[PDB]
């Protein structure tokens, strides 16, 4: 119903893109074209809570929201998946022109084509999902992204993905606050998994990000306790009349 | 991005329904109201390949498609999830009035409220997903559905879910033909998992259903080889000009 359609749509989209810009050419452009990446790692490990805002096209007002986010948050995620979310390379290009913050490309990134393409489109980082990559494929894509000067946000969902992830040298880990077995979106997830991080994680420049289930001041206080360095926000920042004030308040609750 | 939104939407929808029809009342109606269920089990274990067609509202022509499906397929799945797919109790009611085939309610069924509600709405079976139910909750909902005269289609995705499922007495198992680690939708999945079914599975009235990745005659021949009793179809039957001919041809390829 859901997972099977996401997979088949993505394979067809990849074939549609590879037709327009062939893979050997996309690789050529990534290697030849000049772009200094804006460091996501530096923006996420700065003291205090870092905020990552998400740009979704669906599930000009955009120029305004970009300007608001530019003054409020620390990095931007752009969703380029096309069938479920109506993203596109053009959408990312549009936002890239209008912000100096680090951009993370969010997509189902399973192919080196998409890593080269991320570099070409001006992303500073990509999202890799442990659940849809075996260990060989993950290491390949992870290494290629860093060879291009990109950071990588690694999404984990449970204890063995985290284990796999730490076992593969990962430095930026995002935990989704979902618990499928209780059909719940709660910080109880990050809390249990964060406890399994080694004590040297932050010391060795490890970065912990979370997404989902945080909306109250008490929620934010739980993050600091857990060693979360950054929070990824979707609708809460889209719907806020005053994103800068919301971020400022979250950061104060975190720091105090 | 995806999983967290599906979970939060579903919890809010459940609260919206419980407000209109409280749970104690929904239970009263399920127990008091008269309905003889149409046996899904009998329709799926009849000799040959059984076809289950899916009614999705999104992702009157409907009256026509129902009539076409009534002459072609062996059971109907109705998606009642509202936020991702635009289903509704009304949608199920509408289809129920117009078909004598067994109906499976497809939703994220995590609450006995939804099992009682399925009975009230005229479903003959419900869908339970191993991945989003712990063993206590699964057994409760599985047992309640059968106490109401409903069948249960149990969705499994990997080897330990199947193990869990067989360990809980399940009789109708649906395998989704997805492989997350290779980001593929393929019968290679059902084939590997079907091999792990005990030899007594079919003898003890076990029923194996698959969904996804089958579209060619060779695909269909792989199903029989694997002991698949039924195939669940979505777009292939929606888009067919002649569903009865498509089903007839699939059934011939299976039987020969």
């Amino acid at each position: 119903m859901i997972l099977d359609k996401i997979v088949e749509d993505k394979k067809k989209r990849l074939e549609e893109h590879k037709a327009k810009i062939p893979p050997e050419e996309m690789k050529r452009m990534a290697l030849e074209c000049n772009r200094k990446t804006i460091s996501l790692a530096k923006a996420l490990s700065k003291p205090g809570l870092s905020i990552v805002a998400v740009f979704l096209k669906a599930s000009v007002d955009l120029e305004e929201r970009i300007k608001q986010y530019n003054e409020a948050v620390d990095a931007i995620t752009v969703v380029t998946e096309e069938d479920h979310f109506q993203g596109s390379p053009e959408y990312l290009k549009y936002i890239r022109e209008r912000t100096n913050l680090p951009i993370i490309r969010w997509d189902f990134i399973i192919d080196e084509y998409q890593v080269y393409e991320a570099k070409v489109l001006g992303a500073d980082a990509i999202f890799l999902i442990m659940a849809i990559l075996d260990d060989e494929t993950f290491k390949r894509l992870y290494d290629l992204a860093y060879s291009l000067g990109l950071d990588v946000v690694v999404l984990v969902y449970d204890e063995e993905e985290l284990k796999r992830a730490l076992n593969l040298g990962v430095k930026i880990i995002e935990i989704m606050n979902i618990n499928l077995k209780t059909f719940e979106v709660s910080m109880d997830t990050t809390k249990r998994l964060a406890s399994l991080l080694p004590e040297e994680f932050r010391k060795k420049d490890g970065i912990l990000m979370t997404i989902g289930g945080i909306s109250t001041d008490e929620d934010v206080k739980r993050l600091k306790k857990a060693g979360v360095d950054a929070f990824v926000i979707t609708e809460a920042l889209m719907e806020a009349d005053n994103p800068k004030e919301l971020v400022k308040h979250w950061k104060e609750v975190y720091n105090n």
